[PDB]
């Protein structure tokens, strides 16, 4: 077949009920996650090519970064809280890994001040329990999944991408790779 089971992605042996349709797990602190979000675009580039219907979902881990990595996954339920996502991922990205000014909670703040979420409008947020539960569902769906790398991207809870079956010459040809392999797993 064109599309093998262990060739562009494997299949959970252990699937998840009522998972998001296309799940995608990440680390500010993951090279290439930084690289899936500045060099390769995935994530836009994948929904570019789903039917709808399809909602995407995309959640920060703990496992990388001790402290710091579990502030960032406050900060970015603090961010699908605002609805501010595309207005911190890449400032955070590159805090985190090019000019390595991210080192504090505050720090991380300081990016969500600059890109323009008021203070009182963050700091009331970063203490929410609507901001708690949306950490608890990150935590969740990554234990779900038994989640030890990223990137990684899941489809209907029973599909997981793998980019190392694909081609990386070409940087545009992986992307197409990887963005027609879930809409081939979305409609199966």
């Amino acid at each position: 077949a064109q599309y093998e089971d262990g060739k562009q992605y494997t299949t959970l042996e252990k699937p998840v009920a009522g998972a998001p349709q296309v799940l995608e797990f990440f680390s500010f602190f993951c090279p290439h996650c930084y690289q899936f979000e500045e060099v390769l675009h995935i994530s836009d580039n994948v929904k570019k090519k789903l039917p709808e219907g399809v909602k995407m979902t995309k959640y920060h881990v703990n496992f990388m970064g001790g402290d710091l990595g579990k502030d960032l996954t406050q900060a970015w339920a603090v961010a699908m809280a605002l609805g501010v996502e595309d207005k911190v991922t890449v400032p955070l990205f590159e805090g985190v890994q090019k000019t390595q000014t991210i080192r504090s909670a505050s720090d991380i703040r300081d990016v969500f001040i600059n890109a323009g979420i008021k203070g009182e409008e963050y700091d009331a947020a970063w203490n929410s329990f609507v901001v708690k539960s949306l950490v608890a569902q990150q935590e969740k769906a990554a234990a779900d999944v038994q989640l030890r790398g990223v990137p990684a991207m899941f489809v209907n809870g029973k599909y997981q991408l793998n980019p190392q079956g694909m081609d990386t010459s070409n940087m545009d040809v992986f992307v197409q790779q990887y963005a027609d392999t879930v809409k081939y797993l979305s409609e199966k």
